């Protein structure tokens, strides 16, 4: 009975370890931010509107100026090989089967020039600066190797406090690998090479990086930028003012801030405020939920734990089954609101509760 | 223990195989529709005038201008015989000692004839559109036979995903019969016989049935014309402008659209703009749930589960019996309420909560 | 461990017969009503006032001009005597000996005179009209007796359908007695006499009793007079606009309309309108609900199954102990406000929440 | 598994009677008060501000003008020796290992001059007024003694009803004592000395203590004042305007009145009117409830059951421990809403729900 999110969740969790599984689902101290990351979507109902021929519908959209199947994209996760072997290419695949992009993490444990040699869809960089230096190695070696827009990540200047990993004790896997840092040498002494080595021997990033720290990356990246993490219209604004091409609006799925707002909050204003794409992700299990947000004006939904269910749960093929329920779902959902082109949702088509 | 309509709900649960059950009961994706279509009433309360003579009270009223026991429908229902046999001429017989309407489904077990010729009552007909062609020889068959009134269905573009049905892999039971789709030929070939014949062997219905296609069933029907599945104040204004003597605010009792908002949340506002008569279903089963609905402004309340439970249960007679519960209940509210004559409910006895 | 109110019903529940405590506990339909009726308090919260001198307080209050020792009333309540025997009495000594009013029922255990007869505190009496002639009776039986105080029922025009009596098949109990109607003869024939005794074989009142038949009772009256079951600040106005001394906002303790409001909705309003003594009733158990309502206005509160709980569980000295709980409760609580004079009560100690 | 103070609760229920629990852990009547204590803090969420530099933060601020580590102080709380073995010199000592001011009880177990000659961090000493006369030689011994500010608690002119404690017959540990009593004298007989005597026999405190009452102790008292038991901006500003130099808005965690609003429903108020030091307690546990109240303007925040959980269960070790993870936690989520500065906070971080 796999139907729908819930189910490869369940599915998930039998065949998973405990750990593996907490590690996965549980979020920061008392998990009140990914109930209410659920929760916020109750706010909204749907008002069909009647009579609309909706026998051709549409789900095509462009994201940054470039189309898609749909408006969905596999946003970036940290060890995935953990939940299933090969997990980053097994995404990957069945996102570019689809017709979406996939976002690779920082931490991931393919490194970026195989996932590259390996899969030939949109294939987007999921950045996480720790050093300056190692960061730059890695934009220009997504750059060479063909990955079409950097995202950077923002909310984890400290790690989250996720209660669930300390009761675990959990360790990252042993037959895992941090691959995109494999081969940073040693052996050198100097400042760098040294303060380098200690900051790669430290499990937290550059709390230090800042709005001047942003324009470094601009310059350094030539395509489109994008800045994860955002919580409100002023950052988000802010973003497109420093020459971010769009940012994502994200409380990380809850597993930073247990009493950050959710970016649902903030949606409809950061599109009014900013003007530019604003695309968002944290709590989307239905295809209303998705629906829902792109009728505020999103222009895409990005996908955390959704499709990390279909991995751990089946692997590539399991990927494959909740992306066609999502967009079935999404499809159905259009049909029934009446409005058979995705691109001309409006929050016409919503009611505030 | 049969003194409301949840007695009857439980009894019919216990006589009922759990498939057929749960093809009632049931509801779409996470039944947060219809847990809403419950809830909903309790944000209203009454506020009771007191020292008011209800020794002589009435419950008779008039819907699209024709007088009737009280302001009741039995609604349109598919597959009633897979509940109790003869369903169908069980609740229109039911309907008709009660003194009020029965409207028979495009999906009945009985055909649109057959219950003409076996019941006397004011029989409706809900129509759903398959086929152009086919809609309009159901049309023209309810018209010659006396049904007084036709019910466009239009929350069916696509069907709802109903989690129940495909844990149950939910098959229409095997003694039942789609009757009013019963000899539409075949053996022919040609442009239509074959786009017919195809649309028929298809479990969905004419997704782009739109305004235009309104006109078209308006010119073809000549006595009274109600659109049903309508969410919003502008499309029931919208149907009244394209020929509509009225509308049916209805979710489909939560089972097409999860998130949808209870046609409850627009009826005021239905009733403000259209002017015409705002009849209404989805969720009720108290007499106060249908009395609030009534002060609002609704024409009159359509019943669908509520008296399928009596059907399911104990036939016929459970039938009589609900009606009789709800009408005493429906009576017993007024008299407490300060309101004898049904005719003069208004807002001014509700509470906002 | 008797140290409130809900102690003394779980000792009511353990020692009544399950179908008298369902005809004491039970409410109409779904119950809805109770529940809202204790939520309701929760609408408010204390603003304590520090730093003032509360070492000397006075619960001490006027009701319609006369001075009591609390502003509480021991209310109108039918089949006392199935509760514990003598109950009336029982319940109509303890409020004495607390120096409050005790309201007798005109469908009491115990006679208007004998309770008269056997207690000198300040007795009350509740009319309820079945037969204009026979209540005649009951309101010169109550004069002549020395009743203080009129209080004209209002809200059950028709009984309510009270679910729990229905399962339980609830039948009055054996030795029990409809004092009040005893000896009002019979084998007389002609109009009365005859169209009273159908009156008196029938378990509804008078549905028809109005304003007109309210003056009719405000000339036959010359004592106070409060009109009971209201619900609005209209009404309420309305009464007193008609001769009434003052009203008594209730639902009947959510025994009548399950969908009723709470008359804490509508205090304040009423109290404001009328510029006349406004009492309620219906969910009152902490001393802290009791302040709420005085603080907005309320002259006094009657108590119901409050001091009922205690009736049952022990007889007179149960209501003894469940009044000077309540007492102690009123006097803690104003001393923690910081309002040692009950009289000194306003809306100023609380906080809408 | 101690990662949070609620693991601390846990571990202090196992290894405390359930009378001594019942004493620590019980609320006033229903106990809704402590429960509101709790959820209130759900009405706030954080909208962090991102791309801030806050590899560099700091929790050090000034308290009524004196530096301390963090914007944390473990406050008054009675009987401490009943939850651990010198309980008092135990918190004592976390709190300056910490670097933060402790409050001892005027119901303490260690007397004000032992604690004073055993620790040489911030003492603050909490005043309860049974007897002036007896308050007066408190008040200069503490000042004598070195203790550098005063609180007055004023929300216990009675004693709260707390049922657990009736429950169990609650009664002060046999081996505990009220040092600060101790010596008081007797065998004299006059006016005092008798009418002195009377009140140390009395649970009850000076219910008349009021504003001239608190004049006169602003003139005993050369140091800061602070007055505890607020609820309301307009008695906190009458306090500064009769010499407090500061106020602590207050619900007593709460144990007095279960109705009683949450101090944090009137901080931002109370800020904005005073202008002056506005401390608060009552219902904090994580580190983002603390911080949501300096974020509304509050000065500090003091710790009544969270640092309790750590004495009961693990003594000065545990009291150390809970502080440890409270400090981390605030430094945390300083970081994680890019506030690097603890003084730096505004209510631009939060997001009313
Ligand atoms: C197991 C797991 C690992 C994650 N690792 C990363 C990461 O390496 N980089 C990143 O930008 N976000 C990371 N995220 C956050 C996701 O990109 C996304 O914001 C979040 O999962 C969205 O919420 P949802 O899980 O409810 O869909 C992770 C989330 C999960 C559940
Ligand atoms: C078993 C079942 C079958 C239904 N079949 C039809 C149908 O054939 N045509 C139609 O217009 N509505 C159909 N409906 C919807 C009803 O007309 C009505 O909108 C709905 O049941 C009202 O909600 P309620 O069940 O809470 O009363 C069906 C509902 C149920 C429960
Ligand atoms: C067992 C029972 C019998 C009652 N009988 C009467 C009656 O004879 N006359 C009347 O005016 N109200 C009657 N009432 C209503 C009370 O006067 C009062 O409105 C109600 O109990 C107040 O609510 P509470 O029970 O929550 O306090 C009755 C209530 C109960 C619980
Ligand atoms: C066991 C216990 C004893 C207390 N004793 C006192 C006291 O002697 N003096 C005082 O001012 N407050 C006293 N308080 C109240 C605290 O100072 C503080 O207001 C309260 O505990 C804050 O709420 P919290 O427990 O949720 O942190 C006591 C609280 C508890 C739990």
């Amino acid at each position: 009975n796999l139907f729908n999110v819930e189910d490869y969740r369940k599915l998930a969790q039998k065949r998973l370890p405990k750990m593996v599984y907490d590690y996965l689902e549980g979020g920061a101290e008392d998990e009140y931010g990914v109930k209410h990351n659920r929760d916020v979507f109750q706010q909204w109902r749907f008002k069909p509107k009647r009579l609309v021929d909706v026998s051709r519908r549409s789900l095509q959209a462009e994201v940054l100026g470039k189309r898609q199947s749909m408006p969905l994209l596999i946003g970036p996760t940290a060890l995935n090989g953990a939940l299933w072997p090969k997990g980053d290419l097994a995404l990957a695949r069945a996102a570019t089967k689809a017709g979406i992009p996939f976002v690779l993490s920082t931490a991931s444990n393919m490194s970026i020039e195989d996932l590259a040699r390996q899969c030939d869809g949109d294939l987007w960089f999921q950045l996480y600066v720790i050093h300056r230096e190692i960061a730059q190695g890695m934009v220009l070696k997504a750059l060479h190797t063909g990955y079409t827009t950097l995202v950077l990540t923002t909310d984890v200047a400290v790690n989250g406090y996720r209660e669930r990993d300390l009761h675990n004790r959990f360790k990252i896997p042993p037959f895992l690998t941090l691959k995109n840092f494999e081969g940073i040498d040693l052996g050198k002494m100097d400042k760098a090479n040294l303060e380098m080595q200690a900051a790669l021997m430290s499990r937290q990033m550059d709390a230090s990086f800042n709005w001047e720290a942003l324009r470094w990356l601009r310059d350094l990246w030539p395509h489109k930028l994008l800045v994860k993490g955002l919580l409100s219209a002023e950052d988000a604004d802010r973003c497109i003012a420093e020459g971010a091409d769009g940012v994502i609006l994200s409380n990380h799925g809850g597993r930073q801030l247990d009493c950050a707002i959710s970016p649902m909050e903030v949606l409809a204003q950061s599109v009014a405020k900013t003007g530019k794409p604003v695309l968002i992700d944290s709590g989307f299990r239905r295809g209303s939920d998705i629906v829902k947000a792109l009728a505020l004006g999103a222009e895409a939904v990005l996908l955390g734990r959704a499709t990390l269910y279909g991995l751990a749960a089946r692997g590539e093929t399991g990927v494959d089954e909740v992306l066609t329920l999502l967009k079935a779902d999404i499809d159905r959902t259009l049909a029934q609101i009446g409005c058979p082109d995705i691109t001309s949702l409006s929050p016409d088509y919503l009611q505030n509760e």
